[PDB]
């Protein structure tokens, strides 16, 4: 059932988020947005390396609790 | 001169020759030569941390065998 799993971002921030292994990428990537802003298009998000693909789910690619996905935003932050 | 290596998402290693002062942009650029995507769609992470066109590999301790990660900027439609 449920489960929480980190989402680590560039500048070191770690999220805290409950999910269920059942959850699309989408899923994941909208609840990162609700608690970072950044919307789910400008995301990507990485597991051991590989990218995840937005309609897959976390069951799809193994991942358990505790685990912990890296965050990288898509477009560059402007300056 | 130095030879590095950079991985992709589908986990297809590519072997560089590169300069430590060469920029990342540079770098960029000779993915670009062997693969085709542009160097504004390239993504270069070296142990987590996202690198900047501007900079050259000198300039994150980059040396030889090390491994870059490259990913796409936007998602190759399928």
């Amino acid at each position: 059932g449920s489960m929480t799993i980190y989402v680590k971002t560039q500048d070191g921030k770690i999220i805290k988020l409950e999910v269920n292994d059942d959850d699309t990428i989408l899923n994941v990537k909208k609840k990162i947005e609700e608690k970072t802003g950044i919307p789910p298009e400008d995301q990507i998000l990485i597991y051991k390396g590989k990218v995840l693909e937005d309609d897959k789910t976390l069951a799809d690619y193994n991942i358990k609790e505790n685990d912990t996905l890296y965050l990288v935003k898509r477009l560059k932050s402007p300056e």
